[PDB]
């Protein structure tokens, strides 16, 4: 038995996570209205998408990878030795990339496929990811990985912030709030965003997303927060050094930012704060 982890690029994992357990992803994409495609990767800056973000008439579009991908990852794992491989999803409420990563897992032959939704986005996606890697070194097996995943996402959650919901509600992927469309404060709630709360001002929804969070991990033996910024870094870095100020040290705060194809959909000032109720191994 040789457990391998991969996942898509939306878990947003460092280059540094990537190149040291030999992390496969399945990319997704982004084609803006000029007909450039781009798939996800470190080496395109982020700061070069929100350029053109910004500068696009039309709101680009995303997609998903195609099982195809997914098949030729599977194939790739299962060659180099792998006899069974733990896969990290986007949220199935908001893309098919899980349900396209569990069915190439049916069809993949010669190798066994533990799909995992994680019901979210961004880097707590990817702690998933860090936490089954772990899980493969102590010796467990899929199965009581899969398991205590499960048990992981149960208390694991995000709030979010955007500038306008032009950009969820032309993508679909906001849930109800029509009449919304003040600053909204959006939540994940079981792989869903639907909105929580509408607050005066930009500053008060900063607090609102700290507040929240921080009201849910209290009662949590273990927490990990991430801080997921957007085009705003002002945004990301004020929320990140003020919870490094409110939270004690047994809390672990962690900083990362969204990529194109989230950016995509979240558009302009997308800020959100991650929780997981575990002490995810970050190195
Ligand atoms: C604090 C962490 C939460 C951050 C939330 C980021 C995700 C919000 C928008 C997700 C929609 C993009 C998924 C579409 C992918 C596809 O085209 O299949």
């Amino acid at each position: 038995m040789k457990i391998a982890v991969m996942t898509d690029s939306t878990s947003y994992l460092s280059q540094d996570l990537i190149d040291k357990y030999n992390i496969q992803i399945a990319p997704l994409s982004v084609t803006f209205d000029d007909g450039k495609n781009f798939t996800e990767s470190n080496e395109i800056a982020i700061e070069e998408f929100y350029n053109k973000m910004a500068s696009s008439q039309t709101i680009p579009t995303t997609s998903q990878p195609a099982i195809g991908e997914w098949i030729t990852k599977y194939e790739m794992l299962r060659d180099q030795g792998y006899t069974d491989i733990i896969v990290i999803c986007l949220s199935s409420g908001i893309s098919g990339s899980y349900q396209s990563s569990y069915q190439a897992g049916e069809m993949v032959e010669g190798v066994n496929v533990h799909a995992f939704d994680s019901k979210l986005a961004a880097m707590i996606e990817g702690c998933y990811v860090l936490r089954a890697i772990e899980m493969v070194e102590e010796g467990y097996e899929p199965q009581q990985i899969i398991d205590d995943l499960t048990n992981m996402r149960e208390h694991t959650g995000a709030y979010l912030i955007v500038d306008d919901l032009k950009n969820l509600q032309k993508s679909g992927r906001i849930t109800g709030a029509q009449a919304w469309v003040m600053k909204p404060v959006l939540k994940f709630e079981d792989g869903k965003i639907i909105p929580e709360e509408k607050v005066r001002t930009k500053k008060r929804a900063i607090q609102t997303l700290e507040k929240k969070v921080l009201d849910i991990v209290k009662d949590f033996e273990e927490v990990t927060l991430f801080v997921i910024n957007g085009d705003h870094f002002e945004d990301g870095q004020a929320l990140y050094k003020k919870l490094q100020d409110d939270c004690p040290s047994a809390y672990q705060v962690a900083y990362s930012e969204t990529g194109p194809v989230v950016a995509a959909h979240l558009g302009s000032g997308g800020l959100g704060l991650g929780y997981v109720g575990r002490k995810i191994r970050l190195t």
